[PDB]
């Protein structure tokens, strides 16, 4: 078995390789790339996403979110508070100010472990989840914009014609923001390009050993899950690596800088936080290993993970038992 230490890897494709998408992905599992939850893949140095990040700052951000944290240091959930609207610009300019600016640090280790020691004392407002690409139309390689869709996919591996579309998603991060511990809707794969700026840091857990993760969930955040017996769908929640190595749980972390891309696996857990000033720009897909994962994934019904319009048709086609309550969930 290839990686059995579920090791994160990292990979160099040559411009030849990185024509086709799906074979890469395909070859990276061969060599067991999927058993970590996460693996990074550095272009080609002939390969660009765009010519220039220079006129990005007229997009708009309509629904900048503050994540005000609750709990201890190690422990901690956050919740997204809605602000006023605000260009690119201005966001770029806010994350810079002394309120909201990375602090002087050695290198990334003392910067994560400022982040775990601060993170919970302060605030900062994460432009996510925006419609929208960066990689310019003639970009053929790799463009998270030209992808073949999920539903394509389910189409050409199960013979259902389903409706539906698969776009991407724009991060704008300043230091600290983070996203909580989570899979995939539909424990789906993900990309993410890290466009420009500061890095992002990264935590995952191995999919073979994701209810690990889930027991650990339950036991830190007992009333969250009394609540719903799937709430890590609901992107709340933080663990530190030090209370993961205390409990046992498996992970393994990674920085990715601008210009990288990581890819995380069907069913592998991940969280982290960005470094200062940021823009990734991230999709979901599907491969055909992965069909087996969708049909088994864990569902919020409680009402809170509410979803894309897309997921409708993935519950129905995979989870049809499910589908009633879920749909319940989302009305
Ligand atoms: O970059 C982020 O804030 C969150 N991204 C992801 O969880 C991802 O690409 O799957
Ligand atoms: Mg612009
Ligand atoms: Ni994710
Ligand atoms: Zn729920």
């Amino acid at each position: 078995a290839q990686n059995p230490n579920c090791n994160i890897m990292i990979f160099h494709p040559t411009k030849e390789e990185f024509n086709d998408f799906d074979k890469y992905i395909a070859y990276m599992e061969s060599q067991g790339a999927h058993r970590a939850g996460l693996a990074k893949i550095i272009p080609p140095k002939e390969w660009k996403a765009r010519e220039t990040y220079d006129n990005i700052s007229e997009i708009l951000i309509a629904t900048p979110l503050q994540q005000v944290a609750s709990g201890r240091a190690g422990v901690f959930t956050q919740y997204h508070k809605k602000k006023k609207a605000m260009t690119v610009g201005e966001y770029r300019h806010l994350a810079n100010s002394k309120k909201y600016q990375t602090p002087p640090h050695q290198n990334f280790e003392d910067l994560e472990r400022k982040y775990w020691k601060n993170r919970i004392y302060n605030s900062p407002i994460y432009g996510a989840d925006i419609s929208g690409s960066l990689f310019d139309e003639n970009t053929k390689q790799w463009n998270l914009g030209h992808l073949g869709t999920i539903q394509d996919l389910l189409e050409k591996e199960c013979g259902v014609v389903i409706e539906g579309v698969n776009t991407p998603y724009l991060y704008f991060g300043m230091w600290k923001t983070t996203f909580a511990w989570h899979t995939e809707d539909m424990d789906l794969y993900s990309i993410n390009y890290l466009h420009l700026g500061e890095p992002k840091t990264w935590y995952v857990v191995p999919p073979e050993h994701g209810q690990r993760l889930e027991r650990l969930a339950r036991e830190l955040f007992p009333g969250s899950s009394r609540g719903c017996g799937a709430f890590l769908r609901h992107k709340v929640a933080l663990i530190s690596p030090t209370v993961l190595k205390e409990n046992g749980i498996p992970f393994n972390r990674i920085t990715q800088e601008a210009g990288e891309f990581m890819v995380t696996f069907p069913y592998g857990y991940h969280a982290g936080f960005n470094h200062g000033f940021n823009c990734a720009e991230a999709i979901n897909f599907a491969t055909p290993r992965w069909i087996d994962y969708g049909k088994m994934a864990s569902q919020c019904s409680c009402g809170e993970a509410r979803v894309t319009f897309s997921m409708d048709a993935f519950v129905r086609i995979l989870q049809p038992e499910r589908y009633d309550l879920w749909k319940r969930g989302q009305d």
